[PDB]
């Protein structure tokens, strides 16, 4: 009944923008933002993690794993609280996700381990979590579509200077870089394994945001609204 | 209505000999090992067997890693087994070495106030233990505690005894700040949890000291005891 569509795309592609901007095109449409960036913005998680982002800045190879669990659990705690809390009588409703559990292990976690930031201990433990976590409460979060907001390292490296998170600025090209790879190889080339057999079938939808959108948007929203269709 | 019954103690106090005899007893009673215990192929067990000995080598960088993936191991052991054992029983109980209470309250608790983890990781780990944990409603909720209770110096005996080389380090010391949270826990009831029913959980003390290996028949009676009253 709920169809559910993740956002996915680097730091700085644009994504929260996109769906600030979707939110708003229909009463049948609502998101969750991603927590990380609730964080880089104060209740106890808010306390836990402006500090694990601040801690995870400064020793990457310390926190990774601490980040990772936390960002996930985050996550799929927020993906519950608007998912069983929102959207209640709406006739087509859709919410949008802006990242998901799959890109906090397949990207960003995976990443951390092909960095040595985390070792094989760590990256396992935080494998089986996953797996499990996901299992036991993060059921009703199967995902019906993906939309891909392809963008260059180069854009989003300006676009993070736009935003001007002082804690961001350090943040280097060549980081950026494999991101977008580990991108473009899970939702374009699709070279990415996962364990989750149906992430193999899913609909994603990719969209250049190369170009500013925020007072030209309405070919986006076209290209979304004809994916949700075939859903 | 599987009865859920936790054996709480210190290292080596005799928790794992004593589930094994009531395991013998009764076609009824079955057991869920502790983890860690375990550890001390399977993909839990290696990187259990890793973890456990990066926590003797340096806990204030992997206390953390070890209380959540400790916790994660226990909830997942103890939710399979209602899940097979003790279908066929009219009197089922399920004895769990140790529980998720002790994971937090005695272990990590001690951690971080032995300061082996921040105040960041023990507000993390207390929020996932704290939003997991009551996830399941009162599905691994216990009916009862049993606490066998000794001295450090029996459980210092007892680790020589056991053999296993990497506890052969274990100081008294750390026995002592053990034993202290076990009473403010489970005796003086003392301890405030953030989990409701707890403070409706009844609890039985069983005086663990003398070698009960060839004399457990008193010490059984007594559980015998607080099960029908349970
Ligand atoms: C964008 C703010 C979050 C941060 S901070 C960060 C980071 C910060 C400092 C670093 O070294 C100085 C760093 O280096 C990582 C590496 C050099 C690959 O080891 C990464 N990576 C990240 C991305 S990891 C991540 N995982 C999630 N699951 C979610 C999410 N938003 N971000
Ligand atoms: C019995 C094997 C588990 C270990 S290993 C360990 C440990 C090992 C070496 C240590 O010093 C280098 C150590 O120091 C702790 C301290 C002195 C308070 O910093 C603790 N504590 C422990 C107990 S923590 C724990 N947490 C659980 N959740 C369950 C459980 N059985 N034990
Ligand atoms: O068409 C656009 C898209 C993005 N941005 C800016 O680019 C930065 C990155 O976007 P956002 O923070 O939404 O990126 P996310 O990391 O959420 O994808 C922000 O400063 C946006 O205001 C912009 O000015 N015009
Ligand atoms: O009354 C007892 C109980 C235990 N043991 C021995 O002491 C060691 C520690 O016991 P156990 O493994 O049960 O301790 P736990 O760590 O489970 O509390 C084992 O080698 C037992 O054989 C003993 O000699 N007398």
């Amino acid at each position: 009944r709920i169809k559910k569509i993740s956002i996915e795309g680097n730091i700085a592609a644009g994504k929260s923008t996109f769906v600030n901007i979707l939110k708003q095109l229909s009463e049948d449409w609502e998101v969750v933002p991603e927590p990380v960036a609730r964080w880089s913005n104060l209740t106890m998680e808010q306390k836990n993690g402006g500090n694990v982002l601040q801690m995870m800045y400064e020793k990457p190879e310390r926190w990774s794993f601490t980040f990772q669990t936390y960002a996930c659990l985050s996550r799929i705690r927020a993906q519950l609280a608007s998912l069983n809390g929102k959207l209640k009588d709406a006739e087509k409703p859709v919410l949008f996700f802006e990242r998901s559990v799959y890109s906090d292990r397949y990207i960003f976690a995976s990443n951390l381990y092909e960095s040595e930031s985390m070792n094989e201990t760590e990256w396992t433990i935080y494998q089986d979590w996953h797996d499990w976590m996901n299992n036991q409460f993060g059921q009703s979060l199967e995902l019906d579509g993906i939309i891909y907001l392809q963008a260059t390292p180069e854009t989003c490296l300006h676009r993070i200077y736009l935003r001007g998170r002082n804690e961001e600025q350090g943040i280097p090209l060549e980081y950026l870089e494999k991101l977008h790879y580990k991108h473009e190889s899970w939702l374009l080339h699709r070279t990415l394994k996962t364990n989750f057999d149906y992430l193999q079938e899913v609909p994603i939808l990719t969209l250049d945001v190369n170009e500013d959108f925020k007072d030209k948007y309405e070919s986006l929203v076209e290209k979304v609204k004809e994916f949700l269709s075939t859903l």
